[PDB]
Parts: structure tokens; sequence; C-alpha cells
């Protein structure tokens, strides 16, 4: 129901942020962030297309409409129904160029729905002021407006945020949250805690507050979104910002807080909160994937080089690299199981090594799309240069192929320019590490996985074949 | 239900054979050929296995009992049934060790009872004097016999099999087809051809004839089995023998050609008949894949590398390599479709790019494996020496280790060896190049594929990022 | 004896100039040039370094004082001369991230020099008007001014630069020069052609043109150079600038032609042209690499990570990248030979695989090295974000380690964060594969030498061991 | 200078030695050994080759004739002198297949020569026992002798070797040597240890005892010789054995013992003992490698694939490749420098480089050229088939080329065989990682060395881009 009019309107609400150097005023409309906040207007926005309401709503057990970012999915069509919502969002925003659209953001509070008991009962030195039943209601409020809660559950490497006083009313934390994305477009702000080797209790904390709450401080890295939307028809339609989260005192109502103290908690509980972030990232990674491969397929065609045996090897490999990536989705999603409440997740073990996949990969693919382009990446017309009386003959020329018209040639070179050679594209590149856990923690916890012990019921074949042990 | 017993003596027809530089009297006694013999022989019995009743066979149309693979399916849970026959058979097998097993070799005859007209359709040369129903009337018959028909479609490189006359009871062929495996343990040689550019249409021959037809030839390489059992557990279990079949005015009646004459036929015919080969090569590479990890976890644990950090990292890379074969197979198999007579066929394109996963990096993955083992690998106990009362004490202090008997180190070095460092594992590395088009061909073939082409379904998403329109 | 300010006084010459959507009056004063302009300023100062004379200039024969990128180089010694000079400039200019300064530009002139009277010889249908002596004078003469010729062979794909007519005068040409660098920079434009399969003699032109002439306009891409220094130490210095050249009726008098129509010239002497360009670019290379693996160090040591032996691998990999660009130079010096007129060249074959070595695995490196730098990349501090009174403490908390002060990550993260994260650091990225022949050239032409066929003198070694042929 | 007759008689001595289940009474002659006996007895003939003299033979100080492998280099043209001897060798014997020839056992011994009195100057248990003049004595003794001692250093993995009695005679020592490669075959056991953290000092032992000596036990893999030299060429030449060597209460005189007790002198010295067997190591990689490109360019060529592009670019590869190792080593001798006792040696941080290079490609390369043989490396005549009058015809019609006689494709096809695809072949492969520390241990030991700290020399560039400041 929430639009994007709405959303801009809550966006002048006082809260402190900066962008590089510079203190913003209103998000919506200052010109360092006001086009990735009109991308979040166009999220909402998309979820009123009448043609599109099958996909983006649906109607809850009150008979209210919702939109699907709150939709729980009980068996394997509705997971797809799941999936199908995510693809539509990113296929509509500039191919996956935004990973962190509210979505993604509000999707891993489905584990709490799920199961908020253990965060209640699990919680060390409340004096029962935690209650499951808050988080319950947070969701559900987040679920009635619509409001996009950014999760921040990475801290500092080795100033954590901490809570400095607790009381009748609540508690007061200080400290920072070392990497956050969008936090500076969000309504609120989700805080969680993965567990570390000798982490404090006062330092595993779970809560929400609003973006503008007093003490706190969106420290952003400059944007860098383009002013030119011809010659950077992607690069300019806004900068996910990403940054730190700084509190100063900040008070948070034991309403809003969803578990304190217990660092046992803090080990299982996060990664199961961040499962749905895991598998959102592999859905957008095909997307990717699929983008890279069809620039490929066109800019080889339009220069005229695709039947070439070398190039044609180069171009499957790219649309094998997108199949590997579909194919760890639909097998994750075949081979699933059922949580706590009964929702359906697919298969953990199988996306994540889906994740490893690109993550191990996705440099070199970049790099052979970029080079089967060859001069078209960093060469091509600006756009008056190539309308100019005296050059454009010459350029059409130039870039006359067996399909398309010549100026096709730019029009590709600037989707690859600026999604792979820009500081804009370039963010993105860096972020595919950040966007869920990397690819060496993924192959060690793997590795904590009893199953793949000696005596384990993976190497069961191993043993037959040595002739080793047995019952 | 053909025993293993029925099967040995059938070998003893006078086929004329050559391993290496012997001629064969007995296919089924000879010291260079009765191992895998008897495997073969072992796979007729594992059929009548009372505990594998269910795996190994199925009730037919007619209350007839078979095995399975003879088991046609027009379901995806029946396609998967069919998987867990083939599975079941390799890991009793060598685990995999063996790619040529007649489930396999038969497999292929599913497309020519599939849609048999087209066969007959399209001959050229034909008089009507060939017919769909001999080709029918011919599997059936291999299919109540159990009978081993082994595939010889490939060709010399650029001498193949043609057609020197024809009259009214059959053919006479002379040529030789180059590459066979296992053809000298099979019972029926099934002849065909793939298309090529400027292919003499004598030279389009889709026929079956026993292996010891007269004026034929099996011509294969030196036998590498091993003779101490105990020292190798696999190699010494026998070898699948590679090598070229001889015709020599060979005569086959008219029952038993199935195509001849059109070239136009030959070129996606006679690859629907193999994408089943295809699909049974990705299966047992999973089954390989998974061996390896397998391995590899043992090694490291028995050792006691296995949680050094690096060392994780190389095992869970191990274990995404298996994950990745089993990902496609299981993608493939959900989104596969209906062929003509409604078989149901997994989807080409996925579990091709599946095999050139596996074709790209097996050899890294193997060798993984193989640096993984350390000395363990080449330098360890011969049985003798282990069991000598000066030696014995020196021995297992040096192959103490957090796991298992220090002599189970001896026992999965020796496994190591046998698949990886001895002319035995390295004929199946070989192979694997082999077991259907190799990586290059996989890659050269998608791109023709019209999907791919810049105006196709595929590049929607990028034509639509781009701006560009097609058409 | 050329000063910057002498050069910076000659940018102001008429020249046609496009940059991006802009028409430049004056290359030394414009916003978009400015930078890049003052960097060759710099160029021609740092010759004038009392503290360098040795290394920076020469005495040439006529006692004349001259700068070394004039030079020839006799034997080993005078040519590793020659690179401490190229070093020196590339290590005082921003880590090599200017790969086309005038002594690059002017290297490659040698050629000429060495062997003046094939172009002159085996110029077909010219009257005799094209003569070897006026190359020599037109060279003397860039030496004298130290002029900066900036090479263009490269043609469009598959409108090419060619004669149209010809007289007692000189020439006129008509067409484009598809790829130069930095040209709007330099003062001659150096004509050029490489052989292609079905070439037409008019096509075929070696001269040289002022940039100023008329007829002549330079057509550049956008400049992605940046605005604030401090942000951005490394990308502020200026953007080489890439485009193309367009030749309307362009006349060229017959002492500045240096050779015209014979295809069969064209496929050798071009290539030993570039000769020294491809030697200065594996130069180059090394520094770049090893630029890259001291940033490794320097991050890797601020975290404090670099102990951990996973990232010690990960380090020295960058350390031995570096390590073989350092090999393949000083080998291919090591084994050099003599060309026509007696210089010394190192070993042709040597140094290009040098290069190929780098352009296979450039791109990963980077990968290494952005990856080890982890959110270093994209999230650190503007200078305002971390002097801020509020938010300083925090940061310097943030960012303490092992060495230096907190704020040196900074400094690092600014450096990595330009070289490879921007749009200026992309282009030079892009440009590796422009800068000589790229990696399946190199790899194309090495396999046409004879000396690598069967019976070549190379695999003499293979053909003992396996017994074949033999005198 | 020793005959390679005098050799084989030294041979039956009585030593105990396990190849496999069987002792061996005369290594000699034994069926299992005397092959590759043979080796090193023609390896000591080779040192009468008339022809051969002037690289194999060197005349000393004292007109002295004597073998080169004995010769000291204080030149880099020496040092070179002594590259081209071990080249040669490895070139007249079965192209480097024969890894531990003595010539470079006895490579190590330089080092004690080089610099003999901190060997004794550091032992603990002295009593001035332990005199360097029996170091230098003995190796003189070798010398004179021309004996060939095996290297033993390498340890179990966590047994070694402890001395348990030390009287006025010598000492006695038990325990057992992990790894030793030939000893069977030499005359005399080269004791030694690398320091490990918490190592005993009764385990810091340097010294040599006869292979015969009482109380030594040599204890081998089974033997992979192969019978038919015909079929194969290489592997017919005889098995390198490799083992362990068991020490129970071996007595040993203080004439024969080089150092005790010191750990610390465990450190460095054994690594100055062993700088000479990795530099050994990487001239052996390029004959390697050498002889793989030759392969590669001889059965593509004789296949008629070798002007195929994707082709080229493949064996274009394989040449790089070896010219890697090449420039490693001429780069490395390039900057070598002095040892304490004069000697000349070449960079170690570069030729180890060279060998990461290796041991990080040659199994990928090794597949590559595997993978260009297509099934000539797998299936191909045994020798009486091609001579049999029916088989003979389609034999040579199927092995035709553009290049030499059909027959040659089996010759090629051999060599490949044995070389990659045998238990001889693959013994090789494995030990490529034990001949020096493995690519992990050069990597952690480059990380070591103090000018890569972040203040260190190595990182100036660095530090000065990013305006840095050391500390």
């Amino acid at each position: 129901i929430r639009t994007g009019k709405q959303y801009l309107e809550s966006l002048n609400d006082g809260r402190n942020v900066w962008v590089g150097n510079e203190k913003i005023d209103n998000v919506a409309t200052h010109p360092k962030t006001r086009d990735y906040a009109q991308r979040h207007a166009d999220f909402y926005d998309l979820h009123h297309r009448p043609d599109l309401q099958d996909v983006m709503t649906f109607v809850d057990k009150d008979g209210e409409r919702r939109t699907m970012q709150w939709f729980g999915h009980y068996d394997k069509e509705q997971l797809r129904r799941k999936r199908k919502y995510h693809e539509t969002i990113m296929r509509e925003m500039a191919g996956a160029s935004f990973p962190r659209t509210p979505d993604v953001n509000n999707y891993v509070l489905q584990t709490y729905i799920d199961d908020p008991s253990p965060w209640e009962t699990q919680t060390i030195g409340a004096e029962g002021k935690v209650k499951a039943k808050n988080i319950v209601d947070f969701v559900n409020f987040a679920k009635k407006h619509d409001l996009n809660c950014a999760p921040q559950f990475v801290d500092p490497q080795m100033p954590g945020l901490r809570v400095i006083e607790k009381n009748d009313k609540g508690i007061v934390v200080s400290g920072v949250k070392a990497i956050g994305t969008g936090v500076a477009f969000a309504d609120w702000i989700h805080i969680g805690v993965f567990f570390r080797p000798g982490i404090p209790g006062d330092q595993i904390i779970f809560a929400a507050t609003p973006v503008n709450t007093p003490g706190v401080t969106i420290v952003c890295r400059e944007s860098v979104v383009k002013e030119d939307p011809i010659e950077h028809p992607l690069a300019s339609q806004g900068d996910e910002l990403d940054g730190m989260t700084v509190f100063d005192n900040v008070f948070i109502p034991w309403s809003h807080v969803f578990h304190l103290g217990n660092p046992e908690h803090a080990k299982l509980y996060p990664q199961r909160v961040f499962d749905w972030l895991h598998y959102h990232a592999l859905i957008r990674q095909s997307v990717r994937a699929e983008l890279m491969a069809g620039l490929a397929i066109l800019i080889t065609e339009h220069i005229g080089t695709n039947k070439i045996p070398a190039v044609q090897t180069r171009v499957a490999k790219l649309i094998g690299f997108h199949q590997a990536m579909l194919a760890h989705i639909v097998a994750s999603e075949e081979l699933g199981f059922h949580t706590p409440g009964g929702a359906y997740k697919p298969n953990i073990l199988i996306y994540d090594f889906g994740r490893a996949l690109y993550l191990e990969n996705f440099s070199q693919m970049i790099y052979e799309l970029v080079d089967l382009s060859g001069r078209s990446a960093l060469i091509f017309a600006s756009e008056d240069q190539w309308n100019d009386e005296a050059l454009n003959g010459w350029f059409e020329r130039m870039n006359n192929g067996p399909v398309g018209q010549p100026h096709d040639r730019v029009k590709i070179g600037r989707v690859i320019r600026d999604l792979f050679l820009t500081d804009w594209g370039n963010r993105l590149f860096v972020f595919e590490n950040f966007n869920g856990t990397p690819l060496q923690a993924i192959r060690m916890l793997t590795m904590q996985r009893a199953e793949f012990s000696a005596a384990g019921p993976y190497g069961t074949l191993a043993r037959k074949v040595c002739g080793i042990e047995l019952t």
C-alpha cells in the first residue's frame, strides 16, 4: 500500500547523515543521494503496477493486501513465488545493480517470525524485559507500513557497539556498526551481531531503532553517481551508499530489543537470520551472470566476431557461468527443508556453494566480457561527437555491423563501461564480497558440518572403496 | 534375467580379438581379459541380488520382470529412478571405475524405440528394405536376453566404415571403427556415425552385428590389470579395453540395418542417440567427485592435517566440485522436456554444461587430492613389509594419527594410487575426454542454438538494459 | 634542453580537439586536459634536475647534450642504461600510471634511425620521391627539439586512412586512425600501418604531420580526471586520453613521408618499429607489479593480517608475479642480439612472453590485492570526516594497527581505490591490452617462427627422446 | 674417473634392501633393480665419452682431471658451465626422467667444503670430537672415487633419527629417515635434518655411513619398470625407487660425523645445503618443459591440427611455460651472490620463484599436452599389431598426416604414454612436489625475509605513491 511519495516524504526526518565531506540536509533531494532515493521510490511504486499485482502482492490472513516482501513460503512452489518476486524487482531495476532494495533488507526478518521464542528465552541478564512478542509485533508493524529495516551485524576489525546502561525503560548503547549499505535511505536500523572468539556479552545485541534516532550518525563514502544520463545510462540512476553507523549514548526502549547477552545464541541464530540474504544474493548473482552473457552475445554480434571459434567458446563459458548459478538455485529449492516454524528453506549447503562458485569466478568472467568487447570498452563516441555533422559519417562507417544500427555498439559500450569500468560499477564489484559471508568463510563453515568428518555419512563411498571400518 | 555364468559362456564364440601383441582364445578366461569379464558377470549378478531387487529391476506393462537398463522413463520421478539404478551399479563397481558397463551401452537404444520411423523414412537406397519394425524388434530381442550392445560411432580423424555391396539379402561393409570400449566384452556391435562436412552417403550406416561376425576383428590396447589385489585392490579388478574394430567385407542382413544413405539424418539423430550417454557421464562424474572428496577427507583426517585452514579450504573446494555436478543433474531433471516418443529427457544444455564444468576442472581437482595426500601417495608399505617383525613397529609408529588404525593409511593410499597414479587409473583420466563430446564441442554446440543469437530470447535482459530493439 | 614551459606554450597552436562533448580551446589550460598536460611538462622538467643529469641526459657526437629518450644502445650495459632511464621516469610519475610519456612514443623511431634505407627502396610507386634521408633528418629534428611524436598505426575493424592524391609537392590523405593515446598532447602524429590480409597499397602509409595540421581532428573519450587531489591523490593528476584521429584531405609534403604502397614491407618492418614499445611495456608491467605487491604488504601489515598463513601465500604470489616480469626483462637483455644498424636489442621472444605472462594474469592479481584489502577498498573516511572532532576518535580506534598511524590505512585505501576502482584506474586496466600486441596475438605470431616447426631446432629434444628422424 | 662396470660391482656389498615384498640379493642384477642400476652405470660412462669430455670433465688446481659433479663455481660463467653439465646429463638420460642421478645427490656437498668450520664450531656434546677436517676429508674422498652420496634429511611428519649412545669411538643412532630416493643405488648415505618447532638436540645429526652399514635397511616401494622396451621405451629404462631407511643401532665413527646437538644451526645451514638441489630442480624443470612443448609440436604437426588457431594458442602456452623457467634460471644467475667460502650462487628468491611457477602449473601444462594428443594418447597400435599383414594397411591409413611416417605417431604416443600415463610416469609427477620445499613452503619462506616488511626496502615505491613514511 505504501507509495514512493510517502517514502520520499519520510526521508526528510532530521536524520544525521554524512556522504563524503558533506552533511545531507534531505536525502530525497540532495544531488548526491536523490537518484538512489528515487530508486527506492520506484520500488514502492512497482508494487502498485496493475499488471504486476499477481507478482508483487498477496492477501494476508486478515484479508489485507500486502507486498510480497513480507510473504512466508511454506512449500517449494511458494518459495519459487518469492524468487519470482525478487527477480522481477531486480530485473526492472538496472539489471540487479542495486543489491540492497528493501525486499532484501527485510527478507532476513522472516527468521524472527518463524521462531521468536529462543531470542527471548536465551537472553541473559535482562530480567525478562526482552519479550519475543515484541519482535513479532515490530515485524507486523514493519509489514503493515512496509518499513525498510537496513540490517547491521558487521563489527569493526581487531569500538564495537555495546550496552553502557540498562534500566526499567530500556537500554543505552554506544559504539560503531562498521558496515552498512543504504542505511541513509532506510526507515529502521536493524541491529545485530555475529559470534566471534572472545566476544563480550555487553556487545551481544539485537534490536531496532529509527534511522533518525537521537545519537545516531550515518557516515557514508562519497557518492559516485554520474551527472549525464545519456553517457551513463546506469551509473546516473543512483549510488547505493555504504558506510558505518555511530551510536552516541543512543536509547532503545525494551520493546525494540530482541535479545541480549548470550554469546552462545549469537553463533547459530544470526546465521539463521542471514541465510535469506545469502539465498537472495545467489538469485541476484544469477541475474548479473545472465546480463553479462547477454552483453557478450550483443557485443560480439555487433562487431561480428561471434562465429570466430575462439570467441564462441568464450561466450559459452559466460553462458555456462549463468547456468551454474541457475542450477544451484534450482537444485537448492528442489532439495530444501522446513524450519522450526514450518517455513520452506532451500538447501543451505547447495546455494552457498552456488555463491562460492560466483565469488571464485566473477572477476575472470568480467574480464572475459571486457576483453571480448575490445576497444569498445574505453574508446567510443560521446553523443555530441556521434551526432556532429562532420564526424557522424566516419562514426557510422566504423561501427557498421551485421546487426542493428551502428549506434547500437555505443549503447552496448555505455552499459559495459558503467557496469565494469566506473567507480559506480566497481563499488558493486567490491561489494559482492560483503553481500553475505565471503568465499573463504563459506568454505570454512562447510568444513564444520559434522557430516564431513571421517566417519561422517558423506565419505561413506570412500570408506567402502578403501575397505575401511564399517558399523 | 541373464546371469553372469551365462554371460561368461557366451564369450567363447570364436570372436577374434587382439589385446596388445596377443590374440585371445577366450576373453572369459584369458589372464589379460578375465577380470574385466568377471566385472561384467558381476554386473548381471547384481540384478539377482535379493536386497537390490527394488533398485535393479522393474515389472513392465506385461508383468514381465526386467533389468532396469531396459527401463523407459516418461516422468521426472522415473528418470530419477533410472539415475538411482545407474548410481547403484557404479557404487557397487569400484566406484564408477567402469564407465562402459552394459547399462550404459544399452542406454542409447532408448532413442530408437522412442521414435523409430524416421530412421526408416529417411533412408536412401531404400527399396523399403530398411524397416523400422526390425529396429524395434532388435531392441526388444536385446531386451529379452539382456544383450550387451557396444556403441561405435566415432570415426577416424581426417578410412571409416563403408558399404561395398548391397543386395536384397543385406549389405556388405568394409572399413574400421576407430574408437570402441569393451567391444571385446559385448554381445553385439552397435554401428553408427556422425555427420561431418562432406560425408559420402555410402558411409551413413546404422546397424548391428554380433561381435564374432565373420570379417570382424577387435583390436585392443595392451591390458593393464594388476596381478596383486592386496597391493592393487582396484587396478587388479580388470581393464576396460579400448581399441578399434575392423570390418573386412562384413555381411549384415536387412533385419539388422537401421538406416542408410542420408547424411542430413546423420546431423541431429545420432546426437539424440548419445544424449543418453552424455547424461550418464554426468551421473558418473558426480559419483567420481564424491569419491574424490571422500578420499581427501579420509587422508587429511588420518594424517591429522584436516583442521589446517588452508587444508580445510581445499577439501571444501573438492566437496564443492561434487555439489556442482549434483546441482546440474538435479536442475536438469527439474527442467527436462518430452521427446517425440514421449520419453522424458533432462535439460541437455544444463547437463552438458555440467560435463563441461567437470572436463574443465577434474584434472586440477585430481591434483588437489594427490597433493593433499603428500608422500602417503607415493611411498607406503607393501603388505609383506608391513607385517615384517623388524619393520612393522616402525611402520605403525610412522602411520599413527588422530583417526582409525595406522594401517588404514595404507588402505587409503592404495586406492588413491590405483585411481590416479597407475596406467589403470590414467586410462580413465584420458577416457573422460572421450565419454561424449569433448569440452570444446559442448561449447561450439551451444553457440549454434538459435536462442543465443543477438535477437534471441536469451539476450532480452541485456537488450533492455542497453535500450536496444531487435528484428 | 626543452622545458615544460616551452612545451606548455606549444600546446596552444590551433589544434582541433574534442574531449567528450567538448571542444578544447587550449589543451594546456582547459580543466579536462590541463593536469595530464602538466604531467608532460613535468617530464621535460625532470630532465633538468641536476641530481638526475647522469640518468636523464647524455652527450651526442656533435658535443650537444640531449635527453636519454634519443639514446641508442649498442651493447647490454647501454640497454640497461636506457631501461634505468625509462624506470626512473615512470617511478617519479605516479608509479607507471602514464604509459605513453614521450620517451615511450619516441622510442619506436630508433628502428628508422637504425636502418632507414628499406623504407625508401621498398616504396612502390612514388617515383623516388620518398627519401630515406628525410626520415633520418626528421628524427634528428625531433631529437634536437625533443618533439613528442605520438604513433598511430592501428586502423578500424572490418574508413582506413588512404592516399587520395599524389603530386610533385607531396600527398593528400583522407580517413581515420582508429586508436591513439595522448595525441592531443603530442607535437607530431607518427602515421603507420600494420599488414592485414587483403590490404590495399593506397592504405600503406608511413609519415609524420603536426598535431595541428589543417584537416586533422583529434576525437577523444571524455576525461575522467578527478577534482579533489586529497581524496584522489592519483586520479587527480591527469587522464591520458585515448581517441581517434580524423583526416580530411590532409596534405603531407614528401619530406615527411617515410614509405608508401608496399604491403610486403608492412608486415615485418612495422613490427620492427613496435618491438621497442613492447619492451617498454614489459618494463612498465614490472613496475606496476612491484607497486601492487608493495600495496599488498602495506595493507595487510596495517590491518595486521600479514602473518596469517593464507594471506602470506597470497602476498608471495603477488611478489612472485613481480619477479616473473623482472626475470623476463633480465633474461631478454642477457640473451639479446644486434639489429642491421648494430643496435643491441633484447630477446624479442622472451620479453613478449613476459608480456603474455602479465596480460594473462594481471586481472587476477589485481583481484587478489583488492580482496586482501577488504573493506578498506570501498569504505573509508573522506578527509573532512576523519578530522571531524566527533568522528575522529571512532575513526582512529577503527584503523589502529601494528604499524604507522591509523590514518595511514586511508592513504593506502586512496591509492588502491584510484588505481583499481575508478574510471581513471580502469582505463589503464583496459589499455594494458592495447599497449602492444595483445595476448592471443603474441601467442599466434610465436607459432609462426619457423623454429617451432616439427623439424625445427626447438623440438630437437623431443625427436631424440622419441627416436624420430635425424639428419 | 670411475666407470659403470666398477659401479655395478660396488653394488654387491650385502646391503639389505626391500623392493616391495622382496629382499634384493644384488641390486645390480635383480630384475626389479638392474635397469636403473644400469642407468647409473651409464652415468659414469658418459664421462668417458670422448665427444663429451669438454662438457663432462674439468681439470682442477692440481692438474687432476675430475667429473663435473665435483666442480666448484665462483663465477657466473662457471655456474653456467655447471648448468650445461647437468643439462647434458639430463638430455642424455630419458630427458630429465632421472631426477636423482649422482651429480644431483653430490651437488649439496659443495656447501660443506665451502664453509665447513661452523659445522664443527657449533656442535653440542662436542669434546672437539667433531672436526671440520673430517668433513672436508670425506668429500675429498668422495671426490677421488666418484662416490654417490644420497641425501636424506626429511623426517617423519608429526620416530626420526636419534643418538642412543656416544662414546669416543663414535656414535650410535636408531630411528628412520622417512624419504630417500635411489638410496639403494648410492654408495653412502648422507645424514641430515631440518629444524622444526621443539626438536630435541639428540636428533640434530649430520653424518654419513655406507649403504651396507650393519643396522641399516633400505625399504623401497615396488618397482614399476616395464618389460617391453618397444612398447615402453622410457618406462623400461628403470625405476628410481623411493622409500625409507631404518637405523637399528647403527654405528658411526667420529671421522664421519659432521655436526651434533645444536638445533639453531639446523635452521639456516641445512637450507644452505639444499639451495643447490633446488636450483638443479629448476634446471631440470625447464628441460622437462622443453620436452613437453616439443612433444606438443610433434603430435599436433603429425596429426595436422597444428595450424588451428585454438591449437596454436595452446602450443604457444607450452612454449611460454618453458621460456618462463629458462627466464628465472638465466635471471637468477645474472643476479647471484657470493657465499661465505666464495662460491657463486644464483639468486635464491628468483630461482625459487621459478620452482613455484612450475609446481603451480605443471599439472595443468601436462594435461594440456595430453588433451592435445587426443586418442593418439590412449589407443594406438602395439608393434605386432602394426606389423600384422591384415592390420598394417589399416593402421597406416589411419596414421597418415602432413608430416613424417605414419608410424612416427606411434613413436610419439609411446613416449607421451610412458611420461604421463603410467605408474612410472606418475611417480615423477608426485615426486616433483618432493624435489625440494613444496610450493607452500617457498611462499611461506619468502614472507619471512625482512625486506618484505612494511618498512622494508621492497615496499618503498608503494610507500612513496601513498605518501607514507616508515620507522
